DNA sequence: ACTGGAGAAAGAAAGTGAAAGGAAGATAAAACGGGATTCATACACCGTTAAATACCGGTTTAAAAATCCCGTGGCGCGTTTTAAAAAATCTGTGCGGGTGATTTTAT
């Protein structure tokens, strides 16, 4: 991410990407990992969430064929 | 001539691999101290007796005990410090289903 941490050198103006996308698996463990990542992002880097640099992807789970 | 982009030089600040050495550990050789045997030899217990000591009666006298006056330092009180012990609060960890990953050899 290249922003630092610890609020002593944590500068939110050095973010190397203006769009961060979370893309895990489509089952429940993906949901658990998503919750863990959201907890980390909210507790450690509030400004990134406030400015709107976090997104969520939605991959499919099933594929159906008939002919 | 002038402008602005771009590539190359040059210079300074940060990360790096290697460094005696020394306190901090670690590991062996040595000196020590505490049990099992083995007796010869000195020690414990029993009769006999001369002698050394305990005891009583009455002095005494010099020394120690008893008594009075006083002037202090050594205990007692109140109030603070300061370690020491106790109660309270954090830190790891393993049990069993789940998610995802690493390494060395032969031909």
């Amino acid at each position: 991410l290249g922003c630092g941490i610890g609020r002593d050198e944590y500068n939110p103006d050095k973010l190397r990407y203006h769009s961060i996308i979370i893309m895990t698996d489509a089952d429940v463990d993906g949901s658990h990992i998503r919750t863990l990542l959201l907890t980390f992002f909210y507790r450690q880097m509030p400004e990134i969430v406030e400015r709107g640099h976090v997104y969520i992807a939605q991959p499919p789970l099933y594929k159906v064929k008939k002919g």
